């Protein structure tokens, strides 16, 4: 999801 969410 970006942001360093998780990679997606």
């Amino acid at each position: 999801x970006d942001x360093x969410s998780q990679x997606t």
